[PDB]
């Protein structure tokens, strides 16, 4: 499934995904990328639509 990260940083704004076998593994993969790039938020997901949202 392809899944979705909204990125709603201070400085970093916008979107990007990754595709994976499960939500769990997505969710691991967006909390690299996420580190990786300096963001610190609070997350949520919705299932019906596969997004994932980070917002500091």
């Amino acid at each position: 499934m392809q899944y979705k990260l909204v990125i709603n940083g201070k400085t970093l704004k916008g979107e990007t995904t990754t595709k994976a076998v499960d939500a769990e593994t997505a969710e691991k993969a967006f909390k690299q990328y996420a580190n990786d790039n300096g963001v610190d938020g609070v997350w949520t997901y919705d299932d019906a639509t596969k997004t994932f949202t980070v917002t500091e």
